């Protein structure tokens, strides 16, 4: 898998973000994760956390997996990095997202994220408190 450039347009919620990719605006849905909706418990904290991460970044990158790159709603599907650190992983590590929506072909970083979920759960963090 390969990292490609993109720039923040705007933070949306815990697991979606609007980025400019190859010079076009698109909404990205983070692969392999599910944050609570803003309206739910930990939803605001998940939104704040992703927002801070992407807004503080000097360099945003997007990394497509091997499978589908767009979902049925036209959202890009990717791993998103902020100054070299994966947002998808960090959301899970902090107990602000669950590993979710694991579809064969688009699941390269499954193991890595499940490891982070286990540590988050052991610490009883946020969603696991
Ligand atoms: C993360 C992800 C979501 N989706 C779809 C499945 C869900 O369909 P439904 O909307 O029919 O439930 C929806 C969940 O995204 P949200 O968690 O953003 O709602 O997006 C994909 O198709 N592929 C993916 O990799
Ligand atoms: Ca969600």
């Amino acid at each position: 898998l390969h990292k490609e450039p993109a720039t923040l347009i705007k933070a949306i919620d815990g697991d979606t973000v609007k980025l400019m990719y190859k010079g076009q605006p698109m909404t990205f849905r983070l692969l392999l994760v599910d944050t609570p909706e803003f309206n739910e418990k930990y939803g605001p904290e998940a939104s704040a956390f992703t927002k801070k991460m992407v807004e503080n970044a000097k360099k945003i990158e997007v990394e497509f997996d091997k499978g589908q790159r767009t979902d049925k709603y036209g959202r890009g599907l990717a791993y998103i990095y902020a100054d070299g650190k994966m947002v998808n992983e960090a959301d899970v590590r902090q107990g602000l997202a669950k590993v979710a929506y694991v579809y064969k072909g688009n699941n390269t970083h499954e193991q890595l994220l499940r490891k982070a979920e286990a540590q988050a759960k052991k610490e009883k963090l946020n969603i696991w408190s």
